[PDB]
């Protein structure tokens, strides 16, 4: 009877999925964000919030009259600072690919070396350059990442985010709290509360139960990041069990065990559940495929490929010059020769090298410590080429599929089902 609603605001507008606890989806949407007034201090977040709304709208009556628990993810570093008294943005969200470089020595005089939110785009760096324009009365403001504010939104109970939207301002999810180092400086008064991705911060307000008609006893649920929630899409939940994501470029996440964080090949690691979401990200992939061949030519050209033989093609495809992961060497040159004449073979070529590439990323998550891939789920457009899967399967020396759900906002619905069980 019961039903669980998952929202995902991304990089260009906001999706949602509603599902029973079986998974089964029973509505779902997007919108794309509307212009925001000129003059609005809140900027885009006046755009979000619309979004919200409009979402919600979208869902029908007789779905939102069964909807028990609602979860969202949102951009990574997405920040936005507020008054704690009146709830108002005090400016303009930084949003997740905006850089404070202005920040970033103050922000490694006082963090580890390597640590990741020594990184300009970071929540962090963000924090520390709107600290350091002096807005009057900045000690009682309060910051919240987005996923964050748009879930107070929903629940009314400023201050509270997760393990994972929190990992770019310097949360460690491994202590279960913010550093020293971090909690030592005076803008650290102005962090959120963190919990679990997926758990329970209060009940729906009153105003969204009689406006919308969800019952009362509806909950709202910490998210995550929109990348974790893709991830959690595909219901893979044993350590050993991987996502790679055949995208513009080769992403691939394996749950582990083990954490794992290395500033060389830009490794690092998010909580979920009791295990550790370990990631790296490739240049191969997609955006070079395109560079050489249409979609419906990787298509036709596929359809003749024997992906039970091996190409003897040792290519390292890349549109341009550096590799931080799995290579760590910023004038890694791209490897295209020697061409054969068959753009069949040259394209058999192509997919067996960004499977070896996919395949050397695993291993060398494996030597950094993480638990060893047992199976890949597969995600992104190269995810509907099946020739590709079953090269991939014999390169990897490892069972490859598909990922049967890859939406950010169908893992969200996850996250708000596991805070309902939580809940009871
Ligand atoms: N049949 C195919 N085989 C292999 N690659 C393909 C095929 N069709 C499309 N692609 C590639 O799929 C890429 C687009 O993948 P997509 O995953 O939608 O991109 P993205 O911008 O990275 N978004 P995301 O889904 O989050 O990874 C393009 O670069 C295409 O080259």
């Amino acid at each position: 009877e019961k039903l669980y609603l998952g929202m995902d605001f991304g990089t260009s507008g906001g999706r949602f999925t509603v599902i029973d606890e079986q998974g089964e989806i029973k509505a779902q949407g997007k919108r794309e964000y509307p212009p925001f007034m000129k003059e609005e201090s809140m900027g885009w977040a006046s755009s979000w919030k619309a979004t919200l709304f409009s979402l919600l709208e979208d869902i029908p009556v007789t779905v939102r009259s069964l909807v028990s628990s609602i979860s969202l993810d949102g951009t990574s570093a997405t920040t936005l600072i507020l008054n704690s008294e009146s709830g108002e943005v005090l400016c303009q969200p930084y949003l997740y690919n905006q850089s404070c470089p202005d920040a970033l020595p103050e922000v490694k005089s006082i963090a580890p070396a390597n640590h990741t939110v020594c990184s300009g785009t970071s929540t962090l760096c963000k924090l520390v350059s709107w600290w350091n324009t002096e807005v009057p009365n900045r000690e009682s403001a309060v910051l919240l990442h987005q996923a964050d504010w748009l879930l107070w939104l929903l629940h009314g109970r400023l201050g509270v985010s997760d393990y994972n939207n929190a990992l770019k301002v310097g949360y460690d999810p491994e202590s279960e709290s913010y550093p020293s180092w971090l909690l030592g400086q005076p803008y650290s008064q102005l962090l959120p509360k963190v919990q679990a991705p997926g758990t329970s911060i209060g009940n729906l307000k009153e105003s969204f139960t009689r406006q919308f008609g969800f019952p009362d006893d509806c909950i709202v649920c910490t998210g995550t990041t929109d990348s974790i929630a893709a991830f959690l899409a595909a219901r893979a939940t044993e350590p050993g069990k991987a996502v790679t994501s055949l995208g513009s470029t080769l992403a691939i996440k394996l749950l582990s065990t083990k954490r794992v964080d290395d500033a060389r090949y830009g490794v690092y690691s998010h909580r979920l559940d009791d295990k550790w979401l370990v990631g790296g990200a490739s240049n191969t992939g997609g955006a070079i495929l395109r560079q050489l061949f249409s979609d419906e030519q990787l298509e036709r050209l596929s359809q003749e490929i024997n992906p039970m033989v091996g190409s003897p093609l040792d290519y390292y495809p890349l549109q341009s010059s550096g590799e931080r992961f799995p290579i760590a060497d910023p004038n890694l040159a791209p490897r295209l020769l020697p061409r054969p004449e068959s753009d069949v073979e040259f394209l058999h070529g192509i997919l067996e090298s960004i499977a070896r590439i996919e395949g050397k990323g695993y291993k060398l998550l494996k030597e950094l410590g993480a638990t060893e891939a047992e199976e890949v789920l597969t995600a992104g457009g190269g995810a509907k080429n099946d020739k590709w899967i079953k090269i991939r399967q014999r390169v990897l020396g490892l069972p490859v599929k598909k990922a049967v759900h890859t939406e950010a906002s169908y893992g969200a619905s996850l996250l708000a089902l596991k805070g309902a069980k939580q809940n009871s």
